[PDB]
């Protein structure tokens, strides 16, 4: 009414990491969230993931985008960084102060063969939506495209640019499944814990874990 915070949660991760399923999550949670799929836009589109994203920060009622994509090279970032500012005044006016927050999806300690091991068995064992791969024929061009994105995977630093832009960091955990716990829903958890605890005003209210592990098998079960 008088000044209003926006946020931008922003993945870095490569294919299969979980951004997908933690993101339709946490829509399911806070359906006032916005996700936006950088899988369901035409390369062709004249309008892009960071034009929606502006545009989906315009009213009152929107305050969080979910902006769904790897972002695995820092030059992703930088992307995001520069275009948004770039072209905030064209939807926003000078009383909307916005926030950048990171979701970390590939802990600091995760070896590339662990990563590998872990993704890739949960794309090939139950699909992916990535563009280029939703298919699955050729499973070699599977293969392909995910060791692209791996070899572009810059960690996050930000102790310089472009991720010292983040207002916050949230890491997450990558894992096989143990104790019937799926790592995804796990990071459900850790980031509404870590919202409660550092951007209080933005979950006004915590949900209940039941609800949490509902709105999860239903993400977890959703076969397109
Ligand atoms: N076993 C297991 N599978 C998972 C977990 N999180 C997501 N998945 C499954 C659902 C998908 O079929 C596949 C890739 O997940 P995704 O959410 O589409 O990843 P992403 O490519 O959007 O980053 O892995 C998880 O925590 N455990």
């Amino acid at each position: 009414l008088s000044t209003t915070t926006k946020y931008i949660f922003v993945p870095i991760a490569t294919i299969g990491c979980g951004k997908t399923t933690v993101f339709n999550t946490l829509n399911n949670l806070f359906p006032q969230w916005t996700h936006i799929q950088n899988n369901n836009i035409s390369k062709k589109a004249k309008l892009k993931i960071c034009d929606l994203t502006l545009l989906a920060l315009e009213d009152d009622d929107q305050s969080v985008v979910l902006f769904d994509r790897n972002n695995s090279a820092s030059r992703e970032r930088r992307q995001i960084f520069t275009t948004i500012d770039q072209k905030r005044d064209e939807h926003l006016d000078d009383t909307v102060d916005l926030k950048y927050i990171a979701i970390n999806f590939i802990p600091e300690d995760l070896s590339e063969e662990e990563l590998w091991d872990i993704t890739y068995n949960r794309v090939i064992q139950r699909g992916d939506n990535h563009q280029s791969i939703k298919s699955q024929l050729d499973e070699n061009l599977v293969e392909s495209v995910m060791k692209g994105f791996i070899q572009r995977y810059q960690p996050i630093n930000t102790s310089r640019s472009p991720d010292d832009q983040f207002d916050h960091v949230i890491h997450l955990k990558l894992s096989k499944d143990e104790n019937s716990l799926k790592s995804s829903l796990e990071n459900v958890r850790i980031i509404i814990d870590d919202l409660v605890q550092n951007f209080p005003d933005l979950i006004k209210e915590k949900p209940a874990d039941e609800l949490i592990n509902e709105c999860f098998q239903k993400a977890l079960d959703y076969k397109p």
